[PDB]
């Protein structure tokens, strides 16, 4: 795994990205990382924003799917053509699969002005793929062609970091790894048993935490909370960090700002009945520069999104074989000599099923 370690590459804001080629002879693209995505999607036509693209007619190994697939989101989309094609990953793994690739031939607010990747690497399950759960994610593909074992793991360093294919490099984190369960293979779900800010408890319904999924999703960039959720979180830091008083704009990310801050604390449903443990991140995780810093906590009416403000602080283990997501302290999280990032547990915790929505 030694050849996957710094796999990743990024810029503030715009995802990670680690290097692919697809058809034959090979055509080297950057594809961003995306726990929170099932399709394996790349531009395939000349958008002025991009630095490279996929061009069917140099590959002898293209297969047509006779098909087209649209994909909006709440601000932007894009539109594809499938197919398939042969396709490896210079930094891992030393195989070639054949995988499913949409062509992307037009989208709006999908690509970025300025970034340096020209696709998504979708690594969820089939579940929420587009247009069907018949259409193969990339890892299922990878998994049921090569000996590569049934996980991966992810190193977000705040950019750089490393995508360990099959494997866990323990190098990456130090302690134990924590396990969270899988609770349904569509989006990488888990449950949040109870929420801290400075080890104080929230002392919500747990349901809430979890209205009405939350998810593990390196393709986003904020951890994203439920708004009754975030209404009473942001209460809370606000009064924590009442030495200094900011815009309630801020709190808002409507505008910027530029030790007063409170850990936040996740609690997850741990491997055994009654068992959890907790994950606890920094404001250097939280409050992200843009000195001028953008807050980085945000609502949702899709659930909690745990996305790179948590992912920074862990190496995190997408267990796929066992269903399960482990969680260590990450060797690169960004800290000072007063706080750290921290993975801990057991801890007592019931009625943790209760707390999954329905
Ligand atoms: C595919 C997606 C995504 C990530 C990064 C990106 F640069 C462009 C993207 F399209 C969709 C994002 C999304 C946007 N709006 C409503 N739902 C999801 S979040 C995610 N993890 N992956």
């Amino acid at each position: 795994f030694v050849e996957m370690v710094d796999n990743l590459r990024g810029k503030s804001g715009q995802g990670y990205y680690v290097e692919m080629t697809v058809g034959s002879p090979p055509q080297t693209l950057n594809i961003l990382v995306d726990t929170g995505s099932s399709n394996f999607a790349v531009g395939a036509a000349p958008h002025p924003f991009l630095h490279r693209y996929y061009q069917r007619q140099l590959s002898s190994t293209y297969r047509d799917l006779r098909k087209g697939v649209y994909v909006p989101y709440t601000q932007g989309k894009w539109e594809g053509e499938l197919g398939t094609d042969l396709v490896s990953i210079p930094h891992g793994p030393n195989v070639t699969v054949r995988a499913n690739i949409a062509a992307i031939t037009e989208s709006d607010k999908f690509f970025i002005n300025g970034s340096n990747w020209e696709g998504i690497l979708g690594l969820a399950y089939a579940e929420i793929a587009r247009p069907d759960d018949s259409l193969e994610p990339f890892f299922d593909s990878l998994v049921k062609q090569t000996h590569v074992p049934n996980l991966f793991s992810l190193q977000l360093c705040g950019v750089g970091g490393s995508m360990i294919i099959g494997g866990i490099d323990h190098s990456l984190y130090t302690g134990s790894l924590w396990y969270t369960p899988i609770r349904r293979e569509w989006y990488y779900e888990v449950i949040i048993v109870r929420v801290e800010i400075n080890g104080q408890d929230l002392k919500m319904d747990c349901k809430e935490y979890n209205y009405d999924k939350s998810i593990v999703d390196s393709g986003t960039t904020n951890l994203r909370l439920p708004k009754k959720v975030f209404e009473a979180a942001v209460k809370s830091i606000k009064a924590a960090s009442s030495t200094e008083k900011f815009p309630d704009g801020f709190w808002l990310g409507e505008q910027l700002v530029c030790n007063i801050f409170p850990v936040i604390s996740l609690y997850l449903m741990g491997e055994v009945t009654n068992q959890s443990f907790r994950i606890t991140i920094l404001p250097q995780q939280y409050l992200r520069p843009v000195d001028c810093y953008k807050f980085a906590i945000s609502q949702s009416s899709t659930g909690t999104v745990m996305g790179a403000v948590i992912m920074e602080g862990f190496y995190v283990v997408f267990d796929r074989a066992r269903k399960r997501i482990g969680f260590a302290v990450s060797a690169c999280h960004v800290h000072d000599e007063f706080r750290t990032a921290a993975v801990e547990g057991p801890f007592v915790t019931l009625d943790m099923e209760d707390c999954g929505y329905n």
